[PDB]
């Protein structure tokens, strides 16, 4: 034990009032409750910006970013205007490397303005920070929404991908976004000969462990029912699914948006190319804990299934597509990190610096590292090949 906290106690009372909650509803509520959030004030953790990102282990990343950026560019038939949408920039980062290592391309960098979908109001502060040219001393974040880079790069931000002007060919990049977004979990009864949901309910039992605890719903709950068709027919006896939903939902925006105005989406994430059956875990404090472990104080998150991301996008029958997973470390070398790492690695003259680059490399590609657990799939239209996906795999039973 230990003694129960106010947002533990809030949770509680509303499995009271409206029963046990769905797990997609307590991690809206465990990330984002505005009072007791973790995303929205958790306030001075351990280090500096929380966890090690793609971005920040190398420059390396965002210039193979970059890269693709303009070649998907090219590939679409150079369009004079470009819209490049980033999903929870982090501190901006990868947006900042891209930028900066994109300007030598002239054309491409004339026909750029960026869009930044960011929901937590410090996560904006600090990317305007970090993005932005400024001249007054006083600012405030809140209301400047729009901003100029010191390269002159228009950026603007907004709390949802619906916001976003449509009409013109857009990028869209996801790196470690859909790992943060919020997930339903079922598992199959053979006691009812079907579905149920798992729930957090109160947890008053006289040896129970926390103040929450995870429960089965009685029947098939309205969830269920509805998501059925994207559940396995294979009714295995305590066979359990995560559905991240909330994915599926913005992979069919970026979808349609990409059908009706052309564009293309890279998604980075750790994952699988199947359906994950558990991966639902909370960190605080670099520690791996209890879920239910004094909630709103651990970063949750969950390993991404791409597989049904790729066959709810060609379920809509459209122009687009998806092509994908490869592995991290297959794309980057295809697009060409290697040639990189040996020209950044020859103008520094440092060897300290060089270790530096080298191991940094080794973490994005190596198998051991993020090679293989991160993953890279697009969101593209048929008609125009894909850069960076000449091993990805055919899907037959999802081809017709
Ligand atoms: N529903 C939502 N709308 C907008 N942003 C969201 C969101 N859910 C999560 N995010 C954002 O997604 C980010 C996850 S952290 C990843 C940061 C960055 N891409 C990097 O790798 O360095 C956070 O900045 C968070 O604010």
């Amino acid at each position: 034990k230990y003694p129960i906290t106010d947002f533990e106690k809030y949770l509680q009372d509303i499995t009271k009032v409206r029963g046990p909650m769905s797990i997609d509803t307590f991690i809206k509520e465990v990330l984002t409750n505005p009072k007791y959030g973790y995303y929205m004030n958790k306030d001075v953790f351990g280090k500096g910006g929380d966890f090690i990102t793609a971005p920040e282990v190398s420059q390396l990343f965002g210039e193979m970013i970059g890269i693709w950026c303009v070649a998907t560019w090219e590939a679409m038939g150079k369009p004079k205007k470009l819209q490049i949408v980033e999903m929870g920039p982090g501190r901006g980062t990868l947006m900042k490397d891209i930028l900066r290592s994109t300007k030598v391309f002239k054309e491409f960098y004339d026909s750029i303005s960026v869009h930044l979908v960011e929901a937590s109001p410090a996560n904006k502060k600090t990317q305007k920070q970090n993005l932005l040219y400024f001249k007054d001393k006083a600012i405030n974040f809140d209301h400047k929404t729009i901003g100029e880079t010191p390269n002159g790069i228009k950026v603007t931000w907004v709390g949802k991908l619906e916001e976003v002007p449509t009409d013109i060919p857009t990028l869209f990049l996801a790196q470690e976004f859909f790992d943060a977004l919020p997930i339903h979990v079922f598992r199959f009864s053979r006691e009812k000969n079907d579905w149920c949901e798992v729930l957090v309910d109160e947890d008053i039992t006289e040896h129970g462990e926390y103040y929450l605890r995870f429960v089965q719903s009685k029947g098939p709950t309205l969830m269920t029912t509805a998501v059925k068709h994207l559940l396995p027919e294979f009714g295995l006896d305590g066979y359990q699914v995560e559905l991240g939903l909330a994915g599926l939902a913005i992979s069919q925006q970026i979808a349609n948006r990409i059908d009706k105005s052309g564009g293309a989406a890279l998604i980075i994430d750790y994952g699988y190319d199947k359906i994950v059956k558990s991966s639902l875990q909370a960190i605080r404090d670099h520690e791996f804990v209890d879920i239910l472990d004094k909630p709103g104080t651990a970063d949750l998150s969950v390993w991404v299934d791409f597989q049904t991301i790729r066959k709810t996008v060609k379920l809509l029958k459209n122009k687009s597509t998806a092509i994908g997973p490869v592995d991290q470390g297959i794309f980057l070398k295809e697009m060409g990190i290697e040639h990189r790492l040996a020209q950044i690695g020859r103008k520094l003259d440092s060897n300290e610096k060089f270790e530096e680059l080298v191991m940094g490399y080794k973490k994005l590609v190596d198998p051991k590292e993020m090679g293989t657990n991160y993953k890279v799939i697009t969101i593209c239209d048929k008609n125009i090949t894909p850069i960076g996906f000449s091993t990805s795999k055919t899907y037959d039973d999802e081809d017709l």
